[PDB]
Protein backbone atom coordinates (compact mmCIF):
# COMPACT_ATOMS: atom_id res chain seq x y z
CA UNK A 1 0.00 0.00 0.00
CA UNK A 2 1.29 3.83 0.03
CA UNK A 3 4.04 4.70 2.23
CA UNK A 4 2.70 7.51 4.43
CA UNK A 5 5.22 10.00 3.22
CA UNK A 6 3.17 9.08 -0.27
CA UNK A 7 -0.17 9.56 1.58
CA UNK A 8 0.80 12.50 3.41
CA UNK A 9 1.86 14.17 0.15
CA UNK A 10 -1.23 13.57 -1.88
CA UNK A 11 -3.85 14.58 0.57
CA UNK A 12 -1.88 18.14 0.72
CA UNK A 13 -3.10 18.39 -2.46
CA UNK A 14 -6.86 18.40 -4.10
CA UNK A 15 -5.81 14.96 -5.73
CA UNK A 16 -6.76 11.84 -5.17
CA UNK A 17 -4.99 9.16 -4.30
CA UNK A 18 -5.28 5.67 -5.65
CA UNK A 19 -3.48 2.51 -3.91
CA UNK A 20 -2.40 -0.89 -5.21
CA UNK A 21 -2.60 -0.46 -9.25
CA UNK A 22 -1.64 -3.02 -11.91
CA UNK A 23 -0.85 -0.97 -14.75
CA UNK A 24 -1.46 -3.48 -17.91
CA UNK A 25 -0.98 -0.95 -20.92
CA UNK A 26 1.86 1.12 -21.74
CA UNK A 27 1.30 4.00 -24.63
CA UNK A 28 3.28 6.58 -26.70
CA UNK A 29 0.89 8.74 -29.00
CA UNK A 30 2.45 11.45 -31.47
CA UNK A 31 -1.00 11.99 -33.20
CA UNK A 32 -1.72 15.35 -33.37
CA UNK A 33 -4.60 15.39 -30.83
CA UNK A 34 -3.38 13.06 -28.37
CA UNK A 35 0.01 13.87 -28.28
CA UNK A 36 1.52 12.11 -24.84
CA UNK A 37 2.22 9.13 -22.92
CA UNK A 38 -0.71 7.18 -21.25
CA UNK A 39 -0.63 4.25 -18.85
CA UNK A 40 -4.36 2.40 -18.47
CA UNK A 41 -4.87 -0.22 -15.33
CA UNK A 42 -6.14 -3.57 -15.19
CA UNK A 43 -9.55 -2.07 -13.98
CA UNK A 44 -9.67 0.05 -17.72
CA UNK A 45 -8.40 2.94 -15.64
CA UNK A 46 -6.39 5.38 -18.20
CA UNK A 47 -3.90 8.10 -17.19
CA UNK A 48 -2.05 10.97 -18.85
CA UNK A 49 1.70 10.62 -17.53
CA UNK A 50 3.22 14.69 -17.16
CA UNK A 51 5.88 16.06 -19.61
CA UNK A 52 8.00 18.67 -18.98
CA UNK A 53 10.61 20.23 -20.14
CA UNK A 54 12.57 22.46 -17.86
CA UNK A 55 14.96 21.49 -15.22
CA UNK A 56 13.75 20.18 -12.69
CA UNK A 57 10.50 18.91 -13.61
CA UNK A 58 12.45 16.98 -16.68
CA UNK A 59 14.02 14.83 -14.50
CA UNK A 60 10.75 13.80 -12.27
CA UNK A 61 8.57 13.33 -15.33
CA UNK A 62 11.46 10.87 -17.27
CA UNK A 63 11.38 8.74 -14.03
CA UNK A 64 7.68 8.14 -14.09
CA UNK A 65 7.92 6.94 -17.35
CA UNK A 66 10.25 4.22 -16.30
CA UNK A 67 8.45 3.29 -13.14
CA UNK A 68 5.23 3.04 -15.41
CA UNK A 69 6.95 0.78 -18.09
CA UNK A 70 8.95 -0.89 -14.98
CA UNK A 71 5.31 -1.44 -13.39
CA UNK A 72 3.72 -3.07 -16.77
CA UNK A 73 6.94 -4.91 -17.47
CA UNK A 74 6.96 -6.89 -14.28
CA UNK A 75 3.36 -6.41 -12.59
CA UNK A 76 4.80 -4.61 -9.97
CA UNK A 77 1.61 -2.47 -8.48
CA UNK A 78 1.92 1.32 -7.98
CA UNK A 79 0.34 4.06 -6.34
CA UNK A 80 -0.51 7.28 -7.77
CA UNK A 81 -1.60 10.84 -6.42
CA UNK A 82 -3.53 11.97 -9.88
CA UNK A 83 -5.92 14.54 -10.39
CA UNK A 84 -9.59 13.47 -9.30
CA UNK A 85 -11.61 15.16 -12.20
CA UNK A 86 -10.59 14.68 -15.71
CA UNK A 87 -10.55 11.97 -18.52
CA UNK A 88 -7.55 11.14 -18.92
CA UNK A 89 -6.27 12.24 -15.69
CA UNK A 90 -2.60 13.16 -15.14
CA UNK A 91 -0.21 11.77 -12.49
CA UNK A 92 1.41 14.12 -10.26
CA UNK A 93 3.33 11.57 -8.07
CA UNK A 94 3.76 7.90 -8.41
CA UNK A 95 5.53 5.24 -6.57
CA UNK A 96 6.27 2.04 -7.14
CA UNK A 97 5.94 -0.50 -4.84
CA UNK A 98 8.06 -3.65 -4.13
CA UNK A 99 5.57 -4.66 -1.59
CA UNK B 1 -6.00 -6.59 -26.97
CA UNK B 2 -5.68 -2.85 -27.69
CA UNK B 3 -7.60 -0.87 -24.95
CA UNK B 4 -10.44 1.24 -25.61
CA UNK B 5 -8.72 4.26 -25.52
CA UNK B 6 -5.90 3.71 -27.92
CA UNK B 7 -8.46 1.89 -30.23
CA UNK B 8 -10.72 5.42 -30.03
CA UNK B 9 -7.49 7.39 -30.72
CA UNK B 10 -6.48 5.61 -33.77
CA UNK B 11 -10.39 5.59 -35.03
CA UNK B 12 -10.08 9.40 -35.14
CA UNK B 13 -6.99 9.43 -37.77
CA UNK B 14 -6.31 7.86 -41.18
CA UNK B 15 -3.93 5.41 -40.23
CA UNK B 16 -4.83 1.94 -39.23
CA UNK B 17 -5.02 -0.22 -36.10
CA UNK B 18 -2.83 -3.68 -35.74
CA UNK B 19 -3.45 -5.77 -32.78
CA UNK B 20 -1.91 -8.46 -30.93
CA UNK B 21 1.43 -7.96 -32.75
CA UNK B 22 4.51 -10.45 -31.77
CA UNK B 23 7.62 -8.40 -32.42
CA UNK B 24 11.01 -10.60 -33.25
CA UNK B 25 13.41 -8.34 -35.09
CA UNK B 26 14.36 -5.07 -33.71
CA UNK B 27 16.70 -2.93 -36.41
CA UNK B 28 18.62 0.40 -36.29
CA UNK B 29 20.04 1.70 -40.05
CA UNK B 30 22.38 4.43 -40.68
CA UNK B 31 22.44 3.65 -44.38
CA UNK B 32 21.60 7.39 -45.67
CA UNK B 33 19.47 5.48 -48.33
CA UNK B 34 17.78 3.09 -45.56
CA UNK B 35 18.09 5.20 -42.45
CA UNK B 36 16.15 4.58 -40.10
CA UNK B 37 14.69 2.29 -36.58
CA UNK B 38 12.52 -0.34 -37.56
CA UNK B 39 10.97 -3.36 -36.46
CA UNK B 40 9.63 -6.95 -37.45
CA UNK B 41 6.61 -9.23 -36.55
CA UNK B 42 6.40 -12.79 -36.39
CA UNK B 43 4.97 -12.84 -39.59
CA UNK B 44 7.24 -10.43 -41.02
CA UNK B 45 5.40 -7.64 -41.37
CA UNK B 46 7.85 -4.44 -41.32
CA UNK B 47 7.17 -0.92 -40.02
CA UNK B 48 9.35 2.26 -39.37
CA UNK B 49 9.19 3.91 -35.85
CA UNK B 50 8.62 7.78 -36.11
CA UNK B 51 11.40 10.10 -35.31
CA UNK B 52 11.71 13.66 -34.14
CA UNK B 53 14.45 15.85 -33.03
CA UNK B 54 11.87 18.61 -31.19
CA UNK B 55 10.06 18.69 -27.70
CA UNK B 56 7.77 17.02 -26.80
CA UNK B 57 7.72 14.53 -29.43
CA UNK B 58 11.14 13.45 -29.51
CA UNK B 59 9.98 12.08 -25.86
CA UNK B 60 7.16 10.13 -26.76
CA UNK B 61 9.31 8.90 -30.28
CA UNK B 62 12.17 7.53 -27.39
CA UNK B 63 9.29 6.17 -25.55
CA UNK B 64 8.20 4.40 -28.84
CA UNK B 65 12.10 2.93 -29.37
CA UNK B 66 11.87 1.42 -25.51
CA UNK B 67 8.73 -0.37 -26.12
CA UNK B 68 9.45 -1.52 -29.25
CA UNK B 69 12.96 -3.10 -27.97
CA UNK B 70 11.30 -4.20 -24.59
CA UNK B 71 8.36 -6.45 -27.03
CA UNK B 72 10.79 -8.23 -28.61
CA UNK B 73 13.13 -8.75 -25.80
CA UNK B 74 10.19 -9.98 -23.71
CA UNK B 75 7.54 -11.51 -25.89
CA UNK B 76 5.09 -8.97 -24.90
CA UNK B 77 2.76 -7.93 -27.74
CA UNK B 78 1.99 -4.55 -29.19
CA UNK B 79 -0.96 -3.06 -30.44
CA UNK B 80 -0.39 -0.28 -33.48
CA UNK B 81 -1.85 2.64 -35.21
CA UNK B 82 0.57 2.71 -38.53
CA UNK B 83 -0.15 5.04 -41.09
CA UNK B 84 -0.24 3.04 -44.55
CA UNK B 85 1.09 6.40 -46.68
CA UNK B 86 4.52 4.72 -46.70
CA UNK B 87 6.63 1.24 -47.14
CA UNK B 88 7.08 0.24 -44.84
CA UNK B 89 4.16 1.69 -42.50
CA UNK B 90 5.35 4.36 -40.26
CA UNK B 91 3.76 4.31 -36.61
CA UNK B 92 1.97 6.84 -35.45
CA UNK B 93 1.06 5.03 -31.26
CA UNK B 94 2.11 2.16 -30.05
CA UNK B 95 1.08 0.08 -27.23
CA UNK B 96 2.50 -2.33 -25.09
CA UNK B 97 0.87 -5.15 -23.16
CA UNK B 98 1.63 -7.28 -20.46
CA UNK B 99 -2.29 -7.91 -20.30
CA UNK C 1 27.86 -3.87 4.60
CA UNK C 2 29.49 -1.04 2.95
CA UNK C 3 33.19 -0.79 1.77
CA UNK C 4 36.18 0.37 3.33
CA UNK C 5 35.73 2.52 1.55
CA UNK C 6 32.14 4.05 1.23
CA UNK C 7 32.83 3.86 5.26
CA UNK C 8 35.37 6.06 5.15
CA UNK C 9 34.16 8.64 2.63
CA UNK C 10 31.37 9.55 4.37
CA UNK C 11 33.18 9.18 7.97
CA UNK C 12 34.75 12.07 7.10
CA UNK C 13 31.47 14.22 6.20
CA UNK C 14 28.91 15.46 8.45
CA UNK C 15 26.12 13.04 7.38
CA UNK C 16 25.46 9.45 8.35
CA UNK C 17 26.21 5.53 7.39
CA UNK C 18 23.11 3.92 6.96
CA UNK C 19 23.76 0.61 5.95
CA UNK C 20 22.52 -3.09 4.61
CA UNK C 21 18.90 -0.85 3.28
CA UNK C 22 16.02 -2.86 1.90
CA UNK C 23 14.09 -0.17 -0.50
CA UNK C 24 11.01 -1.29 -1.12
CA UNK C 25 9.00 1.86 -2.84
CA UNK C 26 10.91 4.49 -5.62
CA UNK C 27 8.95 7.75 -5.73
CA UNK C 28 8.72 10.62 -8.25
CA UNK C 29 6.59 13.69 -7.71
CA UNK C 30 6.25 16.87 -9.06
CA UNK C 31 3.67 18.39 -6.93
CA UNK C 32 4.85 21.88 -6.02
CA UNK C 33 5.57 21.90 -2.32
CA UNK C 34 6.72 17.94 -2.54
CA UNK C 35 8.50 17.85 -5.87
CA UNK C 36 11.64 15.38 -6.04
CA UNK C 37 12.70 11.97 -6.03
CA UNK C 38 12.18 9.62 -2.91
CA UNK C 39 12.69 6.19 -1.70
CA UNK C 40 11.22 4.45 1.10
CA UNK C 41 12.53 1.49 3.10
CA UNK C 42 11.24 -1.89 4.59
CA UNK C 43 11.81 0.21 8.08
CA UNK C 44 9.59 3.04 6.69
CA UNK C 45 12.01 5.32 6.44
CA UNK C 46 12.18 8.36 3.60
CA UNK C 47 15.05 9.54 2.02
CA UNK C 48 15.16 12.06 -0.61
CA UNK C 49 17.57 11.60 -3.79
CA UNK C 50 20.08 14.59 -4.43
CA UNK C 51 19.76 16.46 -7.87
CA UNK C 52 22.09 18.26 -10.42
CA UNK C 53 21.46 20.39 -12.93
CA UNK C 54 25.44 20.95 -14.11
CA UNK C 55 28.07 18.49 -15.42
CA UNK C 56 29.18 16.16 -13.36
CA UNK C 57 26.69 16.16 -11.00
CA UNK C 58 24.11 15.51 -13.16
CA UNK C 59 25.77 12.38 -14.27
CA UNK C 60 26.16 11.02 -10.28
CA UNK C 61 22.32 11.97 -9.51
CA UNK C 62 21.12 10.46 -12.67
CA UNK C 63 23.30 7.33 -11.23
CA UNK C 64 21.91 7.18 -7.85
CA UNK C 65 18.21 7.32 -9.77
CA UNK C 66 19.38 4.17 -11.75
CA UNK C 67 20.68 2.73 -8.22
CA UNK C 68 17.59 3.36 -6.29
CA UNK C 69 15.62 1.65 -8.87
CA UNK C 70 17.51 -1.53 -9.64
CA UNK C 71 17.57 -1.88 -5.71
CA UNK C 72 13.77 -1.68 -5.69
CA UNK C 73 13.49 -3.93 -8.61
CA UNK C 74 15.51 -6.78 -7.78
CA UNK C 75 15.75 -6.93 -3.90
CA UNK C 76 19.28 -6.41 -3.70
CA UNK C 77 20.58 -3.94 -0.53
CA UNK C 78 21.54 -0.65 -0.06
CA UNK C 79 24.34 1.47 1.86
CA UNK C 80 23.93 5.50 2.10
CA UNK C 81 25.43 8.21 3.35
CA UNK C 82 22.82 10.32 3.99
CA UNK C 83 22.78 13.94 5.69
CA UNK C 84 19.75 14.03 8.19
CA UNK C 85 19.91 17.93 8.33
CA UNK C 86 16.95 17.97 5.75
CA UNK C 87 13.44 16.17 5.99
CA UNK C 88 13.46 13.73 4.64
CA UNK C 89 16.93 12.67 5.05
CA UNK C 90 18.91 13.42 1.64
CA UNK C 91 21.48 10.90 -0.64
CA UNK C 92 24.75 12.06 -0.59
CA UNK C 93 26.33 9.14 -1.46
CA UNK C 94 24.60 5.65 -2.62
CA UNK C 95 26.40 2.32 -2.96
CA UNK C 96 24.44 -0.95 -4.41
CA UNK C 97 25.65 -4.26 -3.21
CA UNK C 98 25.21 -7.57 -4.74
CA UNK C 99 27.16 -10.89 -4.66
CA UNK D 1 18.07 -15.60 -39.64
CA UNK D 2 18.06 -11.88 -41.04
CA UNK D 3 14.74 -10.56 -42.14
CA UNK D 4 13.96 -10.23 -45.78
CA UNK D 5 14.11 -6.72 -45.09
CA UNK D 6 17.51 -6.36 -43.43
CA UNK D 7 19.09 -8.76 -46.04
CA UNK D 8 17.71 -6.79 -48.96
CA UNK D 9 18.65 -3.27 -47.04
CA UNK D 10 21.96 -4.92 -46.89
CA UNK D 11 21.99 -6.06 -50.49
CA UNK D 12 21.69 -2.52 -51.67
CA UNK D 13 25.09 -1.51 -49.90
CA UNK D 14 28.60 -1.91 -50.47
CA UNK D 15 28.80 -4.12 -46.98
CA UNK D 16 28.67 -7.52 -46.09
CA UNK D 17 25.63 -9.32 -44.11
CA UNK D 18 26.44 -11.02 -41.01
CA UNK D 19 24.23 -13.66 -39.84
CA UNK D 20 23.45 -15.64 -36.38
CA UNK D 21 26.61 -13.91 -34.45
CA UNK D 22 26.51 -14.60 -31.20
CA UNK D 23 28.15 -11.51 -29.31
CA UNK D 24 30.14 -12.39 -26.15
CA UNK D 25 32.37 -9.01 -24.99
CA UNK D 26 30.90 -5.43 -25.14
CA UNK D 27 33.90 -2.60 -24.70
CA UNK D 28 34.26 0.62 -23.86
CA UNK D 29 37.63 2.49 -24.44
CA UNK D 30 38.40 6.34 -24.40
CA UNK D 31 42.30 5.43 -24.70
CA UNK D 32 43.72 7.94 -27.71
CA UNK D 33 43.54 6.16 -31.04
CA UNK D 34 41.72 2.98 -29.75
CA UNK D 35 38.68 5.16 -28.69
CA UNK D 36 35.60 3.71 -29.42
CA UNK D 37 32.45 1.00 -28.66
CA UNK D 38 33.37 -2.26 -30.27
CA UNK D 39 31.80 -6.13 -29.47
CA UNK D 40 33.01 -9.11 -29.83
CA UNK D 41 31.92 -12.80 -31.30
CA UNK D 42 32.09 -16.49 -30.04
CA UNK D 43 34.45 -16.59 -32.46
CA UNK D 44 36.88 -13.96 -31.93
CA UNK D 45 35.71 -11.24 -34.97
CA UNK D 46 35.70 -7.50 -33.86
CA UNK D 47 33.37 -4.85 -34.84
CA UNK D 48 33.42 -0.93 -33.57
CA UNK D 49 29.75 0.43 -33.44
CA UNK D 50 29.43 3.05 -35.33
CA UNK D 51 28.84 7.03 -33.49
CA UNK D 52 27.35 9.83 -34.50
CA UNK D 53 27.30 13.53 -32.82
CA UNK D 54 24.29 14.88 -34.98
CA UNK D 55 20.57 14.29 -35.25
CA UNK D 56 19.41 11.78 -36.60
CA UNK D 57 22.27 9.50 -36.49
CA UNK D 58 23.04 10.08 -33.01
CA UNK D 59 19.65 8.72 -32.14
CA UNK D 60 20.44 5.36 -34.10
CA UNK D 61 23.82 5.07 -33.28
CA UNK D 62 22.36 5.05 -28.93
CA UNK D 63 19.97 2.23 -30.27
CA UNK D 64 22.98 0.24 -31.66
CA UNK D 65 24.59 0.31 -28.31
CA UNK D 66 21.81 -0.64 -26.68
CA UNK D 67 21.16 -3.90 -28.93
CA UNK D 68 24.49 -4.54 -28.47
CA UNK D 69 24.56 -4.53 -24.89
CA UNK D 70 21.27 -6.57 -24.88
CA UNK D 71 22.43 -9.61 -26.99
CA UNK D 72 25.94 -9.68 -24.57
CA UNK D 73 23.54 -9.84 -21.72
CA UNK D 74 21.06 -12.05 -22.59
CA UNK D 75 22.23 -13.96 -25.52
CA UNK D 76 20.41 -13.29 -28.50
CA UNK D 77 21.84 -13.72 -31.81
CA UNK D 78 22.10 -10.15 -33.98
CA UNK D 79 22.43 -9.51 -37.88
CA UNK D 80 25.12 -7.06 -39.12
CA UNK D 81 25.47 -5.21 -42.00
CA UNK D 82 29.33 -4.11 -41.93
CA UNK D 83 32.73 -3.65 -44.05
CA UNK D 84 33.93 -7.19 -44.80
CA UNK D 85 37.53 -6.43 -45.34
CA UNK D 86 38.97 -4.49 -42.19
CA UNK D 87 39.89 -4.70 -38.73
CA UNK D 88 37.97 -4.42 -36.79
CA UNK D 89 34.80 -3.48 -39.11
CA UNK D 90 32.57 -0.71 -38.59
CA UNK D 91 28.64 -2.05 -38.29
CA UNK D 92 26.44 0.42 -40.43
CA UNK D 93 23.19 -1.29 -39.90
CA UNK D 94 22.52 -4.55 -37.01
CA UNK D 95 19.43 -6.42 -36.33
CA UNK D 96 18.35 -7.83 -32.98
CA UNK D 97 16.54 -11.26 -33.20
CA UNK D 98 14.55 -13.12 -30.35
CA UNK D 99 13.45 -15.50 -33.97
CA UNK E 1 39.99 -13.42 -19.86
CA UNK E 2 40.37 -10.48 -22.10
CA UNK E 3 39.89 -10.40 -25.56
CA UNK E 4 43.30 -9.99 -27.71
CA UNK E 5 42.27 -6.88 -28.93
CA UNK E 6 41.40 -5.35 -25.63
CA UNK E 7 45.02 -6.61 -24.47
CA UNK E 8 46.11 -5.28 -27.09
CA UNK E 9 44.78 -1.84 -26.71
CA UNK E 10 45.50 -1.65 -23.31
CA UNK E 11 49.65 -3.15 -23.72
CA UNK E 12 50.11 0.49 -26.19
CA UNK E 13 49.50 2.98 -22.96
CA UNK E 14 50.24 3.38 -19.49
CA UNK E 15 47.56 1.59 -18.19
CA UNK E 16 47.56 -1.84 -16.66
CA UNK E 17 45.41 -4.68 -17.19
CA UNK E 18 43.16 -6.48 -14.63
CA UNK E 19 41.57 -9.63 -15.51
CA UNK E 20 38.43 -11.58 -14.32
CA UNK E 21 37.25 -8.92 -12.47
CA UNK E 22 33.91 -9.66 -10.23
CA UNK E 23 32.42 -6.18 -9.48
CA UNK E 24 30.04 -6.42 -6.33
CA UNK E 25 29.38 -2.98 -5.35
CA UNK E 26 28.33 0.04 -7.25
CA UNK E 27 28.65 3.29 -5.87
CA UNK E 28 27.88 7.10 -6.89
CA UNK E 29 28.98 9.99 -4.67
CA UNK E 30 28.81 13.72 -4.67
CA UNK E 31 30.46 14.48 -1.40
CA UNK E 32 33.63 17.32 -2.01
CA UNK E 33 36.50 15.31 -1.90
CA UNK E 34 34.90 12.14 -3.12
CA UNK E 35 32.86 13.39 -5.81
CA UNK E 36 32.36 10.22 -8.69
CA UNK E 37 31.57 6.78 -9.60
CA UNK E 38 33.52 3.76 -8.06
CA UNK E 39 33.13 0.28 -8.53
CA UNK E 40 34.39 -2.45 -6.04
CA UNK E 41 35.25 -5.41 -6.48
CA UNK E 42 34.65 -9.31 -5.03
CA UNK E 43 38.55 -8.87 -3.75
CA UNK E 44 37.86 -5.34 -1.93
CA UNK E 45 39.30 -3.16 -4.69
CA UNK E 46 37.95 0.26 -5.77
CA UNK E 47 38.19 1.70 -8.92
CA UNK E 48 37.10 5.37 -10.63
CA UNK E 49 35.16 5.36 -13.66
CA UNK E 50 36.42 7.70 -15.96
CA UNK E 51 34.05 11.13 -16.75
CA UNK E 52 33.56 13.27 -19.71
CA UNK E 53 31.94 16.37 -20.45
CA UNK E 54 32.30 16.27 -24.38
CA UNK E 55 31.67 14.36 -27.71
CA UNK E 56 32.84 11.87 -28.11
CA UNK E 57 34.29 10.79 -24.57
CA UNK E 58 30.73 11.08 -23.11
CA UNK E 59 28.95 8.46 -25.07
CA UNK E 60 31.83 5.93 -23.86
CA UNK E 61 32.02 7.05 -20.32
CA UNK E 62 28.08 6.83 -20.24
CA UNK E 63 28.57 3.20 -21.49
CA UNK E 64 31.30 2.18 -19.01
CA UNK E 65 28.64 3.33 -16.04
CA UNK E 66 26.01 0.49 -17.76
CA UNK E 67 28.90 -2.20 -18.25
CA UNK E 68 29.91 -1.71 -14.52
CA UNK E 69 26.50 -1.89 -13.49
CA UNK E 70 25.68 -4.25 -15.57
CA UNK E 71 28.37 -5.97 -13.90
CA UNK E 72 27.28 -6.06 -10.40
CA UNK E 73 23.39 -7.15 -11.26
CA UNK E 74 24.29 -9.99 -12.93
CA UNK E 75 27.49 -11.21 -11.59
CA UNK E 76 29.06 -11.05 -15.15
CA UNK E 77 33.20 -10.26 -15.35
CA UNK E 78 35.15 -7.57 -16.25
CA UNK E 79 38.35 -6.75 -17.77
CA UNK E 80 39.90 -3.44 -17.31
CA UNK E 81 42.43 -0.71 -18.09
CA UNK E 82 43.37 1.18 -15.47
CA UNK E 83 45.97 3.81 -14.83
CA UNK E 84 47.90 3.15 -11.21
CA UNK E 85 48.59 6.99 -11.30
CA UNK E 86 45.60 8.21 -9.34
CA UNK E 87 44.48 6.70 -5.94
CA UNK E 88 41.94 4.74 -6.39
CA UNK E 89 42.85 3.75 -10.44
CA UNK E 90 41.02 4.90 -12.96
CA UNK E 91 39.34 2.88 -15.67
CA UNK E 92 40.54 4.29 -19.21
CA UNK E 93 38.54 0.82 -20.82
CA UNK E 94 36.24 -1.81 -19.86
CA UNK E 95 35.47 -4.93 -21.27
CA UNK E 96 32.02 -6.75 -20.26
CA UNK E 97 31.88 -10.60 -20.59
CA UNK E 98 29.56 -13.08 -20.80
CA UNK E 99 30.71 -16.40 -22.15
Amino acid sequence: GASQFFKDNCNRTTASLVEGVELTKYISDINNNTDGMYVVSSTGGVWRISRAKDYPDNVMTAEMRKIAMAAVLSGMRVNMCASPASSPNVIWAIELEAE
